[PDB]
């Protein structure tokens, strides 16, 4: 995450850090004490979903870790146009729930009225460095029109635009699959924008969450 500082301790209790071959690769969302959200590209080997983590530097008492039992993606996930990034991981260990462990709501409607939005991840920072504690930013959700204009051809109503006029505060690689947090509910993944990172005049891209109610309440059913 560019252009952001770290979170404060006890904001992200829904937050899940994807790792693969002892390293860092994805963020995640904690909905529900067995499954974890994340994007469709962060489909890795033998992932370990770590949940409770604030510094990924040191041993925290709050952690949580588990293999995953289950990956589902998305049947329409495109690779190439990230168009319907979404998977999700079923725990083989369900989340022990604390104060700093809690799933997060899903937003069901696409035309929820505007709310105050942020994002948060052990992304890319600023200096190009990975960073040990959690880096959180406060974002704006950008119209469908600027957004198609911003990437001409490339934005599907499976994705949302989300940026910052300011300073270009922005998500990054690493924080992918990470959420986008609108009025305390899931309104969006991290997927895929601009490369460096900054939000300035190309928006972060996000999974478009709401479109896809019906498909994680199936595949959690199942
Ligand atoms: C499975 C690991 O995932 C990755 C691997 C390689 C690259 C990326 C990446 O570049 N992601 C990204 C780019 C821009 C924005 C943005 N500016 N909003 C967000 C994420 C990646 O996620």
């Amino acid at each position: 995450l560019v252009h952001g500082g770290p979170c404060d301790k006890t904001s992200h209790p829904y937050q899940a850090a994807l790792y693969t071959s002892g390293h860092l690769l994805c963020g995640g969302v904690l909905i529900h004490p067995l499954w974890v959200l994340t994007a469709a590209h962060c489909k890795k080997p033998n992932l370990q979903v770590f949940l409770g983590k604030h510094n990924l530097g040191q041993q925290e008492s709050s952690q949580e870790q588990s293999s995953v039992v289950r990956a589902v993606i998305h049947p329409d996930y495109d690779a190439a146009s990230h168009d319907q990034d979404i998977m999700l991981l079923r725990l083989a260990r369900p989340a022990k729930l604390s104060e700093l462990i809690q799933p997060l709501p899903l937003e069901r409607d696409c035309s929820a009225q505007t709310t105050s939005c942020h994002i948060l991840g052990w992304g890319k920072t600023a200096d190009g460095d990975f960073p040990d504690t959690i880096q959180c930013a406060y974002i704006h959700l950008v119209s469908r029109e600027e957004c198609e204009h911003a990437y001409p051809g490339q934005i599907t109503q499976n994705m949302l635009c989300a940026g910052d006029e300011k300073y270009g505060k922005d998500s990054c690689q690493g924080d992918s699959g990470g959420p986008l947090v609108c009025g305390d509910h899931l309104r969006g993944l991290v997927s895929w924008g601009n490369i460096p990172c900054g939000s300035k005049e190309k928006p972060g891209v996000y999974t478009n969450v709401c479109r896809y109610t019906n498909w994680i309440q199936k595949t959690i059913q199942a």
